[PDB]
């Protein structure tokens, strides 16, 4: 099985292309941005929402949303978002996604496979907006950094996620809860 | 709340102090594969033992299980498994706990110092077995890519490990299926 090699593998994949970083970011050190990120935003949903959501399914499927790009590497959302691209992006993520875990055990097997064709719209959703959210708290790191070449991208990410807060109180509590500083620029837990 | 920040800065934390390395790892980079080898690890456990395990509780801890580095950054093992140093360490590990999550709603506030302080010994070793497969994985890579100072490493944890799978038959399955061939030489599934 060439699944944990594909684990490690991951930290190959470099986000951000063709934008200068202070610091370069990998698809694993993401991913685990965006499970830590998934698990508080589906805590503060259930409480506004009513509801408890199937944590294990969530936090796995955070956990492998982005493992198809060790085939197809990343390709950043200017790109992977124009019409020309879109569906044939799509079309290509499903095509790695059939032919990934090939020789592995059933238990392995199958429950990897759910987690990859996850049909759970929400807690696709509720990773969309992780992903989203991460996105911006990079994009806020590097603004802190002193990084002028992102301030137009923390712009954009930081209006389309004050958009989102109108439809979906979950994330206008997160944004009131950990969005309104950061990164911290005085650092007090550390003492 | 200071959570959100913690979790970025656990990216400033590095590994393998005091080593020669060519590619340095961070304990973002740590913590997202101990996630995705203790989940595999669960469900060779849970298939070989007869058993479900929880995996929300499983994934939160492996997910926050170094989250007390932020503090303490990472000691080595030979550094923090002294005599001298080894109880010290654990007691200054639970003050880090007792202080973490300041500002936060009680959602969150309870659940996470749930997932601090846990209790069930089960997902605790899971998660120690974990962190000890991705340690022998960070030294095969790094002898992979021609890293002389890691073979002794290697070769002290590949031994440790060798003996934890004679009593343990969910680690002997993990070894059988990953570690044999780990990292794979040729990349197919890239193609
Ligand atoms: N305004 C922008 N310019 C360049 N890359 C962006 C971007 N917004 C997001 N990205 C990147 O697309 C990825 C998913 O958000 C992100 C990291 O590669
Ligand atoms: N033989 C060894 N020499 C130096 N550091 C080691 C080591 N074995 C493990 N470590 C490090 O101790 C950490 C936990 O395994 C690991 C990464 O910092
Ligand atoms: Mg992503
Ligand atoms: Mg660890």
């Amino acid at each position: 099985s060439s699944l944990l090699d594909i684990i490690y593998q991951l930290r190959q994949v470099p986000r951000w292309d063709g934008s200068f970083q202070f610091e370069k970011e990998d698809v694993s050190q993401h991913s685990f941005s965006v499970i830590a990120i998934s698990h508080i935003l589906c805590e503060l949903k259930e409480t506004l929402e009513g509801k408890k959501i199937n944590k294990e399914k969530l936090l796995l499927y955070a956990l492998y949303h982005d493992v198809t790009e060790v085939v197809s590497t990343h390709i950043i959302s200017p790109v992977k978002k124009n019409s020309i691209l879109k569906d044939p992006f799509n079309a290509f993520r499903e095509q790695i996604k059939n032919s990934l875990f090939d020789n592995l055990p059933i238990t392995l097997s199958d429950t990897l496979s759910t987690i990859l064709n996850n049909n759970d719209l929400e807690i696709q959703e509720i990773v969309e907006h992780a992903d989203h959210v991460d996105a911006y708290c990079k994009s806020c790191i590097e603004v802190h950094r002193g990084n002028k070449d992102f301030i137009s991208i923390q712009r954009s990410l930081g209006d389309k996620l004050d958009n989102l807060t109108k439809e979906y109180p979950y994330l206008k509590e997160f944004q009131n809860l950990f969005l309104k500083d950061f990164p911290l620029e005085n650092k007090n837990y550390r003492y």
